[PDB]
């Protein structure tokens, strides 16, 4: 576990649900709860968290699973990257977990779109226009945020794919200091800056795409965009994982795990397979040496490097508050 600086405590390994479409995503965090996973990564954009709610709900009411004994994460999506939305996302996240709190509550993306509706995810104009709202302000969004833990509706508030110049204005701002960051990390992609400037103030990294996003390519091509040629390199085909997975007789995702998680760093793989569910657990029994960690920190590729880019559209790279821009 990883201690946040509020003095919560962070499961080390949580299960991603993205994409975990419901049908999956009930039967996946069943396995994931008997496998020993006490963190669940969701958000409110994965149209996922109800499915989450009513296997949360069965093994709380019916299992011998206490509330307090679990980490729920879920995020406030991008259309409601204002100030004014904050609390009616998170009470609709809640109702759909049918949870009275979560862990954790992020600020999904830096870039707001505009509200154009509740369940609009995406938001389009008149024309195919993909409506993004330019005055996304986070000190003030930030603020809102900070309001949620008072109202107990989360007990932890973090970011999630912000940069350095915007964790440090909120952190300078902020009445309670960002728990959590969220954002792409692997031995592809380690973010060796940004996580010592997090770990300098006291904020915990939890890695995303910890084993390299490998459904991603195939996803960037579903919806209308165009796939980086950074997602074609695969963090479990590499000789160097490869060779160090033999050593200890482990496989190249618990070993990618590894690396990030003796950096004192989370990580949330996801996984629809109940072999793989278990398969990324079985992770805190090995140690890495001093001299395999050199050969996985040699891997990593820094910037580009992501997969997980935010440039689909002019207006979104060009929003004010785009994280990737800066060079961490
Ligand atoms: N912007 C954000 O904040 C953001 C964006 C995207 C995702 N995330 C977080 O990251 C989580 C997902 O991370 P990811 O799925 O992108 O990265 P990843 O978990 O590293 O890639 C997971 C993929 O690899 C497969 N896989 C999972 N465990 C495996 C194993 N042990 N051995 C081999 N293959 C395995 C899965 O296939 P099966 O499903 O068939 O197991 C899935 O397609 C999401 O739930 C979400 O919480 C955050």
């Amino acid at each position: 576990s990883v201690t946040f600086h509020n003095g919560r405590k962070m499961p080390v390994v949580g299960l991603g649900t993205w994409q975990s479409p419901p049908e999956e995503v009930t039967a996946a965090i069943d396995v994931a709860l008997e496998v020993g996973y006490r963190h669940i990564d969701t958000a409110f954009m994965y149209q996922n968290e109800a499915a989450i709610g009513k296997t949360l709900k069965k093994w709380f009411d019916s299992g011998k699973l206490k509330r307090e004994d679990v980490f729920i994460v879920t995020k406030l999506p991008p259309i409601g990257n204002r100030a004014e939305s904050v609390e009616k996302f998170l009470t609709k996240s809640l109702e759909a977990l049918q949870l009275d709190y979560v862990d954790l509550y992020l600020i999904h993306l830096p870039v707001g779109f505009q509200y154009k509706g509740d369940d609009n995810l995406w938001p389009r104009g008149e024309a195919g226009e993909f409506l993004i709202d330019t005055s996304t302000d986070l000190i003030s969004l930030w603020k809102a945020m900070e309001a949620q833990v008072d109202a107990g509706r989360t007990r932890s508030v973090g970011l999630s794919n912000f940069n350095s110049r915007q964790i440090a204005r909120i952190v300078k701002s902020a009445r309670i200091r960002p728990a959590n960051l969220q954002v792409e990390l692997n031995v592809y992609f380690q973010q060796r800056e940004l996580v010592a400037f997090c770990r300098a103030l006291d904020i915990t990294v939890c890695a995303y795409a910890p084993i390299g996003s490998p459904g991603l390519a195939n996803v960037i091509k579903a919806r209308g965009a165009e796939v980086p040629e950074s997602a074609k390199f695969d963090p479990l085909t590499d000789p160097v994982v490869l060779k160090i997975a033999e050593h200890h007789k482990k496989t190249p995702a618990q070993v990618l795990l590894r690396h990030c998680m003796q950096r004192d760093i989370v990580v949330i793989p996801k996984s629809t397979n109940a072999g793989r569910i278990k398969e990324n657990f079985q992770v805190f029994d090995f140690e890495l040496s001093k001299a395999e960690v050199d050969e996985l920190d040699s891997l990593d590729k820094r910037a580009a490097g992501r997969r997980f880019r935010m440039d689909q559209y002019k207006g979104l790279r060009e929003h004010p508050e785009h994280p990737y821009d800066e060079p961490y």
